[PDB]
């Protein structure tokens, strides 16, 4: 829906690679190649497990993952530093994850 | 020049050993002896006889080949994985495929 195209845009101001995924694989946005974004999902999958609480990101570079919510995980392909890929995570956070939760919540009964 | 420079600092962040070279051969740089590329050169040059596409890569871990542009090559020798060799590649290839056909055109005369 609109907040995904919204999500979209906000990251490609600066960055040209990304990709919005739900937690259990579901693409809902990508400028990465399906092929290689496909590859990268053991690691997420893997990860999600212990190693990337909701809030939090991980760099596995070029590869970065961002779980902005329970469900959502933002991916880039990036080479900035890593202060300015969380400056930008904090303001999408801030403009995107309170609609982006209700959106896409995780059952828990 | 400054864009093959680049090309090096973007590889090197994550991977020691490589060599960015001409679909000929010219090495334009390579952090890899010519004693152990060479090594290479029998799987390289029977992807080339295939006319293997730009944009494609061929995996015979540890060595990897990416053809970034019609005659430029990227080589790897590396253990990294599959996922995160490709994700370097296709960010490199953004970041730097417009300018390396630039720096380094295609020669017809």
């Amino acid at each position: 829906g609109p907040i995904i195209e919204n999500c979209a845009a906000f990251i490609e101001k600066t960055m040209s690679k990304y990709a919005i995924t739900l937690s259990d694989g579901t693409i809902l946005k990508s400028t990465i190649k399906n092929e290689t974004l496909k590859k990268t999902f053991p690691i997420l999958k893997n990860l999600l497990k212990d190693q990337i609480p909701t809030g939090s990101s991980f760099f596995k570079l070029p590869v970065v993952f961002f779980r902005v919510t329970d469900n959502v995980i933002v991916i880039l392909l990036t080479n900035e530093k890593e202060n300015i890929i969380l400056s930008m995570f904090e303001l999408f956070s801030t403009q995107f994850a309170e609609k982006l939760a209700l959106e896409y919540p995780r059952t828990y009964e």
